């Protein structure tokens, strides 16, 4: 019943300003933090050798896209390796990102691990020495972090243990980040795998987020200095029933309205397995949903922003411009979507839930 | 992790519709649910015998004020006795209230009881046979309910047990209410008693509300079909440090923004020990706070709306008009206050 | 993190002394607390009109059985009505029970109520005015109480909500009882309904008891002054796999060993749908289980002690002795069973 | 509410058998897992330089004492460094320990870290890559692990957060250990720091242990395959009120009976700041307590077993025998104490009576 301030007014202000810059009107996040293992399949999909130089060239391709992306990108999440690489001119990537008006992010979790006694459920590791890592990343240009927890909808999942443990670890991660001036992006991803319908996803999302915020409260987390990266509420990939984008938007916004405190500065949606176009249309619909939304509703896309770019590149230097153009096009589309101004042309119920 | 719908789309619509009507723009709640015992001291202060007829007459006085209060009153909470009394014209009080555009509320808790092993802390009882009682109250004109839990700020309070137990019983009460088409007003009151400061009240308020909403979620409560009746965030009644109304407003709005989901239809503040003017000025400041507020911020006042009317009445039938005039004055003041239009004449620090 | 003693040493001594007397070696509990409605079906099976007189005569029949039951019965649970009835000779039933060396118990819950948003799950009510009732019951002869919570094993049950709510209400009931010198019997019954196997019942039983004791701890319950009335760990009634009494015993004892603190004075098993003989054989096997058991393992039987007696009675006053004889035989059987001396004629796998 | 077995009957049997061997009748644990930064302060008190060889030699001295300690020591906790060191005869320490009938343990936590928003409270880290580490340690001779969480009694502590977080991490640690055939020793230490009295320590200990076992249940921990290492229930080191050993024993056993399920194989008490003699006397009183105790009640002492030996050694290789003799004497004393058969009356050097309490810095 007694307070022992985790943060000073100055620390809070710093975290809040960082959080607001990332999700400023019209801006979203480019998630380019794929590890060697992740980008391996992507490079192979286009027959490109997975070397540090190729990864640098690819990341540089995205990071150095023309100024059209400036008002679209509020933040860029990088993998450890990328945070210390440089563009051809010798400029550290963090400097490139900042010069274009973006905030630099860094992935800090150490992957998922199995939870014994559950049906294939997991939690996420990475707290050991996290404080020291955060202080170092802050000094090296990062202002926000990424940590991914994964839950699955199944016959007996997410279980009480999985929900409780993932919510608790996310709170510890958020607490350590804030102690070091790093805005933590809380990511409790509920996989779309399965044949469950829309209302089941909405139900599970509602229960998971309620546990998440109770945990953040218990750990004295400063919500204004945080962002939320949840799955959109959608039917399972194998669901026989079909839904409109309007219904997906209503279920998503309704779930958030019932669980996310208005103090949370912004919600940056993960696209899961949605196509580039699908992720933009859904985000736009979410923003057009006729319900009050007290937080920014934008994006934090990876493949949903890189798919076409990667394909257009093909690992050939001569395709640089064509590749950057595909990326810029998705950045512009999502910039409009997070404002509810998206249209395929380019620029120009409720109680049942 | 499986859904077993507690409510149908129809039941949700009914509850949401009721909740919205109570807190519609410029409207608040008149809490006239004092029991014979809780009003005894009020009547003796004006040398008036605490009889059923005098209590009926006083309630009639408030309920039958002129149409000027209609746009100010979205709801009126009644005590069991009053729900079954009639005005001089034979009209049941619930009918009187509805005819003036107000929704009828009913107090359903059975008071606080001590929590063993705590330093004078309590929980609230009243769940036994509550479902049957709600079904009957609904048939008799009531559309929402009142249940008060009490928490205190002290050296070791509120304890983990008190917070957890009160949050849980409020969820049980809310669940039963919604099954019967009654909108539950969740009231986790943190008393202003003590010399603690504004920051302490804000901290405790934030912890209590987080616990309350987690409990509501665990019990599958439909938030759009509920209202919240919390204490404003203020320094202790005996706090030596003084604050401005703007500071109280910032502390209050910040606390709510960090704990109350946007889906909650409205917040109807209890006035505690605040004077009539004080309650109106603070509510006005709250609505003028430069932070985004996704829910209606209004009032659910008892003494803060009746103080002057009770004195003006004085137990004399000849002072009917005079007494009602004082009530109307406060209803108007608070109607403007919940819109940030009342004039008596660094948020990172929170 | 500060202590505010819920009980004084004297209050603790009284509760511990009562708890120990009820489960003294060779002693168990006769659960004769059926309500007018819960006994109707049984009186019907023997074509006997459900009247207060027949109910009184039947209870008298059991309570006045000969002295052979004295060393077998440590406690007798009565329904409210019976606590205030008298034998033909004018002796109040509580007095009849005490004169035979038994402690009088009283049912205090007010039945189960549905938990909205769940798949047919429930919680139990009866907390309202419970303190006053316990004080009255204590004054009128009762020293312990009964409160039954019900959980069910199913595809999605018992849910997190049901477990949490039932454990919490059991703790509230326990706290109130102890404040009035009444030993609370904590009864978290998991129904045997379903086709689930033995290991599934054991798993659910372990999770439920773990939740129960955490809640008792949160509510500051004095364990030495309490008893536990759990279901034995058995396969569902519709389970097609067969098990020996030794496996049922090992599963039961293992589950208790993993969740029930040594401080708990005793475990008084409910028999569910088990026959008189089945319940005795299982209790015997439980007491002969090789593992170490730090608490008395006895019985709190209703049907398991009354089945043959009720049938022998058939509502015929002339059958009095024949009926009592059947009850005495089961009392003797279970007294031997709770000592592992009853005979009708790898733990790592758990 | 559905079971998804974390362990097989074979895995359960292996864990249960290990836990029972460690706390077999008359046996206790030698906590010689002090780190370099910790042992340095110890070697400094005897002018001995804190080198790897000196640390190696000191551990060898303890691990190679005569066979009289064999029936006294059921387990020996080592620090990573020591697990890979060898005695002068080339034998790896794990082999030396096992050859004397002891089970080898390994410290796996990575120390405490501050909990933001609390009054100087902490939680403990070390879960990252713990599974792989346990699998490796198991192959290298270890059968049980050590992980220490720390709580403090104060006006506002331990807080709800500290209690819940520490109990949760202990459960994660225990879960990972059991998946790798390692018996986890759950250690929720409540510091003796402060002026609180006996009943306050009992209250706090009861609340903390209840939280610990609820967490272990939530994480599906196999209790028979675990051990508990708690603080004995005692008044704060600065408490004015005095208590007898019988009162300390009653408070300790009562707290345990109200929270520790019978399935727990054994309780290996930490000595806190108690002197060698006090630790033995209290442990003895605990085992003589009239109440029913369904678990082994023994020791897991570090300094409480080494105090006199360290002083007798003085870093002089010529005092080897004299040093080992002091250790053997304390091991025999605690072996009798964990059976309730200890009665001092005799020698007991002045060093065995000196308080070993160190304020939490």
């Amino acid at each position: 019943p007694h307070s022992h301030p985790a943060l000073t007014p100055e620390q809070k202000k710093e975290l809040s300003d960082i959080a607001h810059r990332i999700v400023a009107p019209g801006k979203g996040i480019l998630a380019a933090n794929e590890s060697t293992g992740s980008i391996a399949k992507r490079l192979q999909s286009i027959g490109t050798e997975n070397t540090e130089e190729n990864r640098r060239f690819y990341r540089q391709l995205l990071l150095t896209a023309d100024d059209r992306v400036n008002p679209c990108i509020g933040g860029v999440i990088l993998f450890h390796e990328t945070l210390y690489q440089k563009a051809d001119d010798g400029r550290p990537f963090p400097q490139v990102i900042k010069s274009k008006g973006g905030v630099v992010g860094i992935k800090v979790d150490k992957g998922v691990v199995p939870l014994a006694g559950t049906n294939g459920e997991t939690t996420t590791q990475g707290l050991d020495g996290l404080s020291e890592r955060c202080a170092q990343y802050k000094k090296d240009g990062a202002d926000f972090a990424k940590w991914r927890c994964v839950l699955k909808i199944g016959e007996h999942t997410p279980s009480a243990l999985a929900i409780m443990e993932n919510a608790n670890v996310l709170a510890r991660y958020a607490s350590i980040c804030q102690q070091n001036g790093i805005v933590p992006i809380v990511e409790p991803e509920i996989l779309p795998d399965g044949d469950h319908d829309l209302k089941r996803c909405q139900y599970v999302t509602e229960k998971v987020l309620a546990a998440v915020y109770k945990a953040l409260s218990d750990h004295h987390i400063y919500l204004e200095g945080t962002l939320l990266k949840p799955n959109m509420v959608t039917p399972g990939h194998a669901c026989t029933q079909k839904y409109s984008h309007e219904e997906i938007a209503m279920a998503t916004v309704t779930a958030l309205r019932r669980t996310v405190p208005p103090a949370v500065t912004g919600v940056t949606f993960l696209s899961g397995g949605q196509s580039e176009e699908e992720a933009s249309i859904n985000l736009n619909a979410i923003n057009k949903c006729p319900l009050l939304k007290p937080w920014a509703l934008t994006f934090s896309y990876g493949r949903a922003l890189q798919a076409s770019a990667l394909k257009a590149w093909g690992g050939k230097k001569e395709n640089l411009k064509a590749a950057q153009e595909e990326y810029v096009k998705r950045a512009l589309a999502n910039s409009l979507a997070c404002q509810g101004k998206y249209t395929p042309s380019g620029q120009a119920s409720n109680h049942a839930y």
